[PDB]
């Protein structure tokens, strides 16, 4: 017995109960980046760069 | 008996329970990006770059 | 008995239960990107970039 | 216009999400009355006795 | 217009997200009666009586 | 316009969200009544008598 990796948990999401009632909702962009409504994700990496929600704007890059 | 990888859990999304009530819902979108609603998502990466709900704008390169 | 990769579980999804309920629901794009309702998704790479729901905006190279 | 009736919304369930993970579950009964796992149930009555889940037990009449 | 009845809502359950992890779950009874989980249930009763989740004993009547 | 019964909301559940997580559960009954786990339940009588959760014991009548 090593057990070098034994029972783990990781990067993990679990019971989540959700309620949502909304009567309106609007979402209006002009350029840029819009995220909403991110819920019940889970991500796990290995050597990278991990990005869940992440809203950039313009990378312009000019000579 | 190693168990290099043994009973493992990563990256997992389990048990999710949702409601949404919605009446009226609008996206609207000049140029650029736009991201909702993402729910119950799971992602495994190795050796890479792991986004899972990434809006990005314009991405320029002028010479 | 080496277990190098035992019973394992990794970018995995379930025992999801969804509603959703909406009158109206309207989308609206004029250029660029709009990525919308993503659930129940589960994805693994090896090697390489994983994305899930990414709207990128112009990638425009000019020279 | 009298509507009497009108647009009305009596004994209605509506907009419901449920998981339920359940590894072992055991009923053992003897003699009785076991009721049980009831979930998104509606019922009207009209000039009557409305039970939804109503375990009763022995109902004896001697004489 | 009357609207002696218009627009009303009674016995009414909408919108309702539940999750349930339960390893192990017993139940044993011997005479009388046991109820046990219940959710999400509406009911309306016009000249009655109306129970939900009533659970009575030994109803004797000796002469 | 008399509007004698107009937009109401009476006997009514919404927007519940509930999580329950239990390694172990037991109920043992010997003779009597048990009720557990009732949630989101709406009822809504005319003229008689309504229990939600009523456990009764033993209802004798000798003579």
């Amino acid at each position: 017995v090593l057990y070098v990796g034994s029972k783990t948990k990781e990067g993990v999401v679990h019971g989540v109960a959700t309620v949502a009632e909304k009567t309106k909702e609007q979402v209006t962009n002009v350029g840029g980046a819009v995220v909403t409504g991110v819920t019940a994700v889970a991500q796990k990496t290995v050597e990278g760069a991990g990005s869940i929600a992440a809203a950039t704007g313009f990378v312009k890059k000019d000579q």
